């Protein structure tokens, strides 16, 4: 296998061939029950909907209510690579007015961009009155994925963590409710997906040379995201942390969370039900 | 009964309550069947995922295209209100890559674009290389919404149909390829969907008093599409005309449409099947 | 008069007609000994031409300097109605290069950005590399014309006072050098300026209805500029402030004062020269 | 020493060292007759200061006119380097409301820029109401300067050349009046500016690495020149030309020629005067 990489999964010496349309036992066996996933099987798939469907008409309600005050939401999307940020924004705007809900996936920076203090461009797409923002990946591209692969230099990451409480301080003070949600997933997860989305033509375009790179940095990504909820996790701007294993109780759970916090007009506490406290937990000290 | 509406259908007068949870017989049987529609019951759901798979499998053999050769498109969604246009957004867009494919939904102009040229703002939403941007009505509202309700004057009007084509033509000679989709429904359809808009929590988001006001102005609205299709269908921006009352029909045939005449690298035109002649046509006279 | 307002200056009534071309004689020969002012006549023609020569050849080498380093400034204008912003922004920028050296004017806030926050649409204008920034007038608007004239609510005021010195913070810490000028002028200094413009056709472009407004409007400025100078002068945003009746003295400062800030390549102490600290100071307390 | 470089004048090589302080003969006997230049000495200095007045004057009054009537304004700026720009544009703005009238000095395209329209980052410059726009160079960067260094490929030239009458033709329907001026200085005034440039303390930032390339690239830039006015001088586009070997001339029937062309209240042709039909003419043939 031509990008066969090998790993240690715990003193283990493990190959993967992404491009091996078998999945060996190791990964098969443990995907679900990794990251002390705390449940054995994942949500049935009729029982899901029947719960989003209620979430999303709450989130009608929100709209409604954001519309009639001003009120502004911005919602920050983060976490392992295939961890299931897309289907997480979907599942929040599926049945949401476009007009006043959208989405953020900026692209690498263009030269004007590097000179720019890094949070301009971001700034350039904050809500104005009634709209709800959408981040998939966010400013906190510079606590991850670009101190990984060197997109940044170390003094810019140690700058980034310096300055994104006080962007986020400035964001609260302004009265835009910010959400920032880092996805989690055990490591046999993220190579089952990686696996999945390489031999399903219809997710193949899910695939990037950063993942495969992300590949053979698991433990870089551990510890940036370790040292990012950390030292990003404040009071202006918590970060709610997700065990995304079963990318439906993710969803569910990531929309559970904003409704609670959202005190919206016609809110219906029977229809949110309860933020599962085994799939989402707050700051650092949730993920072992 | 607040809300109710005198309308007449084909010579006879009919009362249309929104707001009453029981659609009349008069609608809810000739619903399908209005606007001359070619079959007699809805497609299948199973039928349309399975050819809805395939489609979006192509599609991002399209998007792989577009990134390494640079090609950009544009595809423009108009219609008659409640005819579909966002779930024909949403099932193209449903498996591309949100940071090369983006959706355009622009609110209602500020004091300071009222003053501009009326295409500098949708200019500023344009292609970069590789790019897919769909827009969610688009400069057309001025040949619809606008003159209908009173958003600008009869000059602005008969000023922005000359201009249309002469600004499509850049477009087209700037190797942008531009797709216009007009999707028709007959009049009782758009009354069943408005209804069933109105008393399903999870879609009532769907109404506004945009369409509220619609209903009491159809045949405005069709004479304004008639003017529009006649003015603007020209050889460097062709309209493609659809017959929408079966939403899955429609969303099937834009996709066909698109990637028939795309010459895309990797191409099955087993996969894409044939555009049906009977839901997409060219141009004005293709709908009674 | 049609428009003649009646003053209390220190506890004698005065009336000042502006449309009077005759200007009287308690507002001529007060208008340049008004605010304590430190020298009896104007600085000398041909010797402040000699100087700001000199003053902006050191400025072409502060722009060559940030080229090549990418060192950005930001240099904020504010001050008394008719004290000399423009002014001084053009001996600032008459010899740099347009695209590297720009000015901001922005016009009043859309309905998009009144429910923005309030900064959104000054980062807008924020330097890349090299670049040098300068504001006729700033987001210090909410500190000065806003409240007194009531474009803003008082519990926006309040929380400008608080939010301006964390938005310079990051400023600060992003490593762009912003310089916050404060041009002061005496009160019959002001209404001779106003009565120059209202007579000259080339200047009555400078006369809008708000400076008209701020005729009544003195003791009110007074109060608002003392306490946005205590609140907003910080480490990281620290005010300079002039006393401007000298626009001759007021120019030559105001640039004096950058050039010794900046640590550039070329710097020719003697050209420099040394700020007149009768002229300008730091901070509140400077004025009285 | 350096960079000399030998150049062709009509049958005799001569050598131009921009580094050298002292100016060849050659070059100032012929400099302000150069390019058939119909005037013996340059305009007084006394003169063109009150004309210049006189002229600034009716430009306030346009732009109240335009403030009133909404009507907008851009005025291109393109010509020989060192053929006074800049100078004109000042001339025209300096009694100005920088808040109305604004400067677009693009800098080079990003990569983003690059892979759209090439007209798509000038329309993100267009005036909303009452906004007079200048352009220290426009879109035709790619009818000149792109083409001269390669920034820009033969097919992109020829393209250009056939879309920008389509691009201002739509600028004119739209209403905005559009002028082109094209400002023409001879080869040895523009040795001579390069020169008094380069050894100009206070100057020596009007030079670039592209003026310096520009030297010896004299005779391409004449036939783009040539090409450029023959193909894009249309009816709703007519390019003005300008003899500008004496720049107090060619700043005066600059603003002359658009005070003649606008409509506006108060206009006062005895003030105006006459364009100077030797020193301003219209599209091709005018110059040699
Ligand atoms: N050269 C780069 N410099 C800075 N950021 C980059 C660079 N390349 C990729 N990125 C960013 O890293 C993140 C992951 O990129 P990628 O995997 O290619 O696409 P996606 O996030 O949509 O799956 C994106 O936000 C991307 O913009
Ligand atoms: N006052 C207005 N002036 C101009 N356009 C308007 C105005 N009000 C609404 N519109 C436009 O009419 C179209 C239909 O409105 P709406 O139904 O709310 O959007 P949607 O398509 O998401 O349902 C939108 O493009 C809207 O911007
Ligand atoms: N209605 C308003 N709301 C908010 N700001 C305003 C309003 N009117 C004027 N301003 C601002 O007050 C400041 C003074 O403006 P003005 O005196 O009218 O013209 P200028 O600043 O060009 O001399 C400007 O920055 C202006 O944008
Ligand atoms: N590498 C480049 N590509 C395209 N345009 C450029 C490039 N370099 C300079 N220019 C443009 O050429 C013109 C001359 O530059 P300047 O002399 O520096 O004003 C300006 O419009 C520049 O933006």
């Amino acid at each position: 296998g031509s990008r066969a990489v090998e790993l240690e999964i715990d003193g283990r010496s493990r190959i993967f061939d992404i491009d091996d349309p078998d999945l060996p036992k190791w990964i098969d066996e443990e995907a679900f029950r990794s990251d002390d996933y705390p449940y054995k099987k994942k949500l049935d798939r009729e029982e899901y909907e029947e719960t989003l469907t209620k979430l999303q008409i709450e989130l009608v309600k929100v709209q409604f209510w954001m519309q009639a005050t001003g009120k502004r939401v911005m919602a920050v999307f983060e976490g392992r690579d295939a961890a299931g940020k897309g289907g997480a924004i979907h599942a929040t705007t599926a049945n949401m007015n476009p007009r006043s809900a959208r989405v953020v996936a900026l692209t690498k920076p263009t030269e004007t961009e590097r000179g720019q203090w890094y949070f301009q461009r971001y700034v350039a797409t904050f809500p104005t009155a009634g709209e709800f923002v959408l981040f998939d990946r966010s400013w906190y591209n510079r606590a991850g994925v670009e101190p990984v692969m060197g997109f940044c230099t170390p003094d810019q990451y140690e700058q980034f963590l310096k300055e994104a409480p006080r962007f986020e301080e400035m964001i609260a003070n302004e009265g835009i409710h910010l959400f920032k949600f880092w996805i989690n997933i055990g490591r046999e997860m993220q190579l089952k997906r990686f696996h999945d989305r390489r031999h399903d033509p219809l997710k193949i375009w899910k695939l990037s040379p950063m993942d495969i790179a992300a590949l053979s940095k698991w433990d870089d990504y551990t510890g940036k995201r370790d040292r990012m909820l950390k030292e990003t996790h404040t009071e202006h701007g918590p970060w709610a942390v997700i065990r995304g294993n079963d990318k439906r109780r993710s969803r569910i759970n990531v929309i559970r969370h904003m409704l609670t916090k959202l005190d919206y007009d016609g809110k219906d506490e029977a229809a949110i039900g309860e933020v599962d406290e085994k799939i989402l937990g707050s700051g650092p000290g949730f993920l072992r």
